[PDB]
């Protein structure tokens, strides 16, 4: 029913992302501040594995168990990692408060033991009109990541 | 099904370990090293929490779901999270191998998004002769932790 991710890099980019589900068919609430960050938009998704031996890398590709194309939170075709972009401040600060119902902590497609990343760049959403575009959003490098536990 | 932690901390001490359960009501087999420890016993046990907020603290106590008493590994009273004590060498490496029964990756009381801990001094498995020691095993302070995360 509650999770937590704390965000480290091996720069600057440091944050705490909250996540809670009421119930097992219900949205994910997720919420929390990420700090260090450049001003603007920075792609903010869940990676397969809970696995930081190697850094961010380790983390693997965005979490789709289904085999879709990235897209959007809004999309019907996306990961389910997929959940878009946070948005820094002139400060470097992104408050973070979103709703999602297709990542879940249970079942199938339960994020628990798995990755949250967020990235250098802006995530095109799947319309950055590239191969590349489909696979990430073209987001680039891991800023940092953290392993997505159980929270109380 | 395979998982892996990775340990840090606030000082030397470092660890990789893997996990993996070859079968769902079969042993959960548990390896790998730890460095930068004291020559000697350090207690390893899994925690509730994979929550990392305020550094290991925040991990919580032993995971203990069947609400039982603190023991040895091979004591039938136990907590789920009771892996007893790693071993330290003179250069100060714990390599882990061990095997469980009692912890697993999968079902209601996996321990996939909670938090391996190493800890100061040995747990004393219950035999301490005190309050603290039926309680956590006196292992004193929390050295390094992980979140159990999924592993390829
Ligand atoms: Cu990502
Ligand atoms: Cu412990
Ligand atoms: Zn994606
Ligand atoms: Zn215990």
């Amino acid at each position: 029913t509650k999770a937590v991710a704390v965000l480290k890099g091996d720069g600057p980019v440091q944050g705490i992302i909250n996540f809670e589900q009421k119930e097992s068919n219900g949205p994910v609430k997720v919420w929390g501040s990420i700090k260090g960050l450049t001003e603007g938009l920075h792609g903010f998704h869940v990676h397969e594995f809970g696995d930081n031996t190697a850094g961010c890398t380790s983390a693997g590709p965005h979490f789709n168990p289904l085999s879709r194309k990235h897209g959007g939170p809004k999309d019907e075709e996306r990961h389910v990692g997929d959940l878009g972009n946070v948005t820094a401040d002139k400060d470097g600060v992104a408050d973070v408060s979103i709703e999602d119902s297709v990542i879940s902590l249970s079942g199938d497609h339960a994020i628990i033991g798995r990755t949250l990343v967020v990235h250098e760049k802006a995530d095109d959403l799947g319309k950055g009109g590239n191969e590349e575009s489909t696979k990430t959003g073209n987001a680039g490098s891991r800023l940092a990541c953290g392993v997505i536990g159980i929270a109380q």
